[PDB]
């Protein structure tokens, strides 16, 4: 018995993005969530995430990541959390063998990204407490950095609320009914009509879009990340020790420095678990990999960082065959939005996806180049139901 103009179905790191958007227009928006975002049971968590903007991914990335960045300066000013500090973001691997350090390289001269190029010893005399083999090259972006995850998607929905958006928590949708003119969502709490839905619920998207006579391969996968004691004169964030992502020949591998002695992190982004977002083991070290993976990196590359865990976490991607995003209209439906398959990456993007998911809603069109993330591309692998 109250009609909204949107509802948004997961109200996480894009969908809470999207609430703030629409909330900020006068759009009487629901959004509804299975827990109470942010939380530790989907995507976000774990504290911290890297935003850079050499994206090599894609030319389509490189705005979408400078207009991210500059709505992230935005909400820090309009918000008492705290929500970026600029740690900058070295990447690093074998000279000539990393297609991702070269592609980064490729896509900050082809957009003219400030960045810095160094090799081997210059590396580990830059940042004590690196220590890669001579034949290693890097390209360091100074002005990107680390986004606190939770505080973002904390600072969104408390604006968005203060502007009128409806927070529905702990209330799982279980299924959808569209309309030509109208969507509908079930709940075990009740059913909500709206104009438009988006449709944003992380790694059940892999479950629930079957719903909306979807068929398309989502892979959710385990990642954790851990916490490590460290030596603080070296991998502080006080000591200008940088964000990485950096590639070696087991694959990509991803951190940040200390921030008040909290320990340096790190996860093993090319590795993870297949797994269901219901039945995810979500404690940190029963398997022997958790920890053991991201020692093995520590004790090559960044040695003085390889101390007591201080403290784990289990997080999920959800991957799509092609490893980039979908965000685009349902096929069948132009009041549907999906915004799904983030594939490990979309954290630094999810102020710039909330505005074109805002906008695709309301207009059915983005402003922003988003054809790289068509739901109807063919290496998908995609159908209706
Ligand atoms: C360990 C780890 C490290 C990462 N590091 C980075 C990084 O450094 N940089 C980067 O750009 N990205 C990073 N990412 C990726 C980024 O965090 C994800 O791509 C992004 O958070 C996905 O956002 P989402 O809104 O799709 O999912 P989520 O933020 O998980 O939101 C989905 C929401 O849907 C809700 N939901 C689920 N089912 C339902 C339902 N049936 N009804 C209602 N609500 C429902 C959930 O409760 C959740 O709140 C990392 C991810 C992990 C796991
Ligand atoms: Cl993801």
């Amino acid at each position: 018995s109250t009609h909204f103009d949107v509802i948004v179905v997961g109200a996480g790191s894009m969908g809470m993005a999207a609430g703030y958007q629409l909330a900020k227009q006068g759009v009487k928006t629901l959004l509804v969530d299975a827990f109470d975002p942010p939380h530790t049971n989907g995507s976000h968590h774990g504290d911290t995430r890297i935003i850079r903007h050499a994206y090599g991914e894609g030319r389509e990335y490189v705005p979408l990541a400078l207009r991210s960045q500059e709505l992230w300066y935005e909400l820090e000013k309009e918000t008492h959390h705290k929500i970026f500090t600029k740690t900058g973001v070295l990447v690093f691997g074998p000279k000539g063998e990393s297609a991702f350090v070269a592609e980064t390289m490729e896509a900050a001269k082809e957009h003219s990204l400030t960045v810095d190029l160094l090799e081997g010893d210059e590396i580990n005399k830059r940042w004590p407490g690196i220590t890669v083999p001579e034949n290693y090259n890097a390209i360091f972006e100074p002005n990107s950095g680390v986004l606190f995850s939770e505080n973002c998607i904390r600072a969104y929905r408390e604006l968005a609320e203060a502007r009128g958006a409806k927070v529905l928590t702990h209330t799982r949708v279980e299924d959808f009914d569209i309309s030509p003119d109208s969507v509908k969502i079930e709940t075990a709490n009740g059913s909500y009509t709206a104009d438009k839905l988006i449709v944003s619920m992380g790694a059940w998207n892999s479950k629930l879009l079957s719903k909306l006579n979807l068929d398309i391969p989502l892979q959710p996968y385990r990642q954790v990340v851990g916490f490590f004691e460290s030596d603080e004169s070296k991998y502080s964030n006080d000591i200008d020790f940088p964000g990485f992502m950096v590639e070696v020949p087991n694959g990509i591998y991803y951190g940040f420095p200390s921030f008040g002695g909290c320990g340096l992190m790190l996860g093993y982004h090319t590795f993870g678990q297949k797994i269901d977002p219901d039945t995810i083991n979500r404690e940190f070290g029963v398997y022997p990999e958790d920890e053991s993976n991201l020692r093995a990196f520590l004790e090559e590359y960044m040695p003085g960082a390889n101390g007591e865990l201080k403290r784990g976490a289990v997080c999920m991607y959800t991957k799509t065959l092609d490893e980039h995003f979908i965000i685009d209209l349902h096929p069948e439906h132009s009041n549907v939005v999906i915004a799904a398959g983030f594939s490990g990456h979309g954290f630094k993007f999810s102020s710039g996806v909330g505005e074109v998911l805002s906008q695709l809603a309301l207009t059915g069109k983005t402003e922003h180049d988003i054809s790289i993330f068509s739901i109807n591309r063919p290496a998908l692998k995609e159908s209706l139901q």
